[PDB]
């Protein structure tokens, strides 16, 4: 495969940022090892952002000849108080529910889960040489820098925060080097860990990434964070900064289940959630539904998306690019009522294999309900 | 032996503090395991405080039926930038110089080196389950608390301090629980780590100390910190808070080589150092020389300490208790000129076995001169 096609595969939506395209091209040209990974805390049900956005990139990376891996961060979740801070439950959930949920997500997004590596973090955390590297990295990062990085775990620096949470970010950086990751993939809210990884890369003594005598810097690839469906806390949004701050607060990972769609939600649950989603007529600056249409439905724009309607409401209309649908919506040619129903049906059909699997094999969801 | 005699062995000088006598007695009575340890950073010649005071307690503990251990804190020293942060050199020094230096110090203080366990920290730090306990402990301690415990490594919270240094205190606490330590021994400046250890003991999940169904709290035993021989930065010393403050600054571990006596110093170096030592006539509040007389020479009293003088200067005088000597000094009946000379000779004779060893086996000191 030509280098341009490989670079494009890495950069295409939903990726939002690559640090940096230059280093990525460099890695491709020198034949450096191409080891990817994206880590996940283990808590509740997998929402569309977690599953579909990561799944889409994993599929793209595979086609680019990059070795992909899903990292189940158990000790990290334990440190971050998930599942009541019960490590054993976290580990059971990771292996019986999360792993398969991700496989199914990767599958519907066009990737091959059989070719994706799955690592439970403890497989490497239980090794002392891993911790020696945590120390090695930590000697190169100021406490101040670590404190400003805790937002990667959806947390804010607060008085009385336990020390274990400060070790977390250093573990995330160590996870990259200990596994020889050259393609560090994550959602945009994890970028701070990757910025640190890139700056300490060439200073590491035990687990630097070495290729033909040179210490490499891993390439960071961040994908877009899908918005939750709830109405924002303020309206109208009055500044670019407000806009960015609100989107940060409104990301689906912080939404209540009623405003977040899960990969195995029922058709009825999907219709209901889209039904109450924030989607004001003609609004295109802040619109959760359009966000999903852009990043899920038009992931690959050389596509077709039809909204079926009676002639009285405009008749059937097929869009080929997100931009076309967006303008139609902004001009009042496409009503929320019809957009919501089309998105719901599209999702119901895309996620069908996932619902089916969790119906055929009921243990995973039984486990989640018991937690 | 009688529990009263066992308690007294733990309590005898140079012990300065025990947290707590009640828990210690409890441990003796219930027959809980008695595992001691005292850790040391690796970064220089062993001065009298390090060798003699620790050695004296190790000897006392052995007689009380406590299993003693010297913990060589290599990664800790690496983290704390000792020996230029060269872990390799730290490890060679620990095994080739420090270990044997301590063995001989324990021996001159009456302990049996052959019955003392010697553990290189990396022996346990190379184990991931040890780090799981570092995490477990860290979940029960706030960042602010760890920041406040930074003084145990001879540092103060700096604006740009590296993160690894904050991990150090949690490692010290973990070292205790991982080795099943019930008698945590250290100099008074390490007490903060032990107060935390006692606070989290019963909350630990992986390495609590369990005896007959109960989670135990280790007993902390702190020994007196011998002062360096240099004159104070200020004189006279006014307030009591100032007294403590200056003593913390003047402790031998922070003194220049010229104001600290090392276990292998030659007879001439010892005479020279005592000769210039701070020891104001009649001063008994702050006097490095009297400090050494009380904790070294009268470690066990009654004993016999004779100051030889010609009749014109009071003639020979033999003391049996520190109190008698102190009185004679306060009253100007014992002059610094004679006391200093007597302390030097006492030290020269006490340390002879050590000098003889390093004289016959020059490798250790040659290594030290090269670092
Ligand atoms: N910090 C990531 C999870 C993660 C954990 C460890 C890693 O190495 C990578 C990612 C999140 O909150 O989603
Ligand atoms: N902090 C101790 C060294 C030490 C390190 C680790 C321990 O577990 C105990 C002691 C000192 O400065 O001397």
């Amino acid at each position: 495969m030509d280098i341009e096609e490989r670079i494009n595969l890495v950069l295409k939506k939903p990726t939002e940022e690559v640090l940096t395209v230059e280093n990525l091209r460099h890695l491709f040209e020198i034949g450096a090892p191409l080891q990817h990974y994206i880590g996940f805390e283990i808590s509740g049900y997998i929402h569309l952002g977690t599953g579909l956005m990561a799944g889409a990139k994993i599929a793209d990376f595979q086609k680019a000849g990059i070795k992909t891996r899903v990292f189940l961060a158990d000790w990290h979740s334990w440190i971050n108080d998930k599942l009541g801070g019960d490590l054993e439950v976290i580990q059971e959930v990771a292996l019986k529910y999360f792993k398969v949920g991700m496989e199914k997500s990767i599958e519907v997004m066009g990737g091959d889960p059989k070719k994706v590596e799955f690592v439970l973090a403890s497989e490497i955390l239980e090794k002392g040489d891993y911790w020696q590297t945590v120390i090695d990295i930590s000697k190169n990062v100021t406490l101040s820098r670590v404190m400003r990085s805790i937002t990667i775990m959806g947390r804010q620096m607060g008085e009385a925060i336990d020390f274990a949470k400060l070790i977390y970010p250093m573990m995330q950086v160590a996870d990259i080097f200990y596994q020889g990751v050259t393609i560090a993939h994550a959602g945009m809210d994890q970028r701070k860990a990757h910025v640190i990884a890139i700056e300490v890369a060439q200073k590491l003594r035990y687990h630097p990434i070495v290729h033909e005598g040179e210490k490499l810097k891993p390439v960071a690839v961040h994908h877009h964070l899908l918005l939750g469906l709830q109405e924002p806390p303020k309206w109208p949004i009055e500044s670019e900064e407000e806009f960015k701050e609100i989107k940060a607060q409104m990301k689906m990972s912080k939404s209540k289940p009623y405003s977040a769609v899960f990969i195995h939600d029922s058709p009825e649950e999907i219709r209901q959630k889209l039904r109450k989603a924030f989607c004001p007529a003609r609004e295109v600056r802040y619109n959760p539904v359009l966000d999903w249409v852009e990043y899920i439905i038009f992931r690959e724009e050389p596509t077709e998306f039809t909204v079926h309607r009676p002639a009285k409401f405009g008749g059937d209309v097929t869009y080929t690019t997100f931009e076309e649908l967006k303008r139609d919506f902004a001009e009042g040619k496409l009503h929320p009522l019809d957009l919501k129903n089309a998105v719901a049906e599209y999702l119901i059909n895309l996620l069908e294999p996932i619902r089916r699997y969790f119906e055929k094999h009921p243990e995973p969801l039984e486990l989640m309900r018991s937690v």
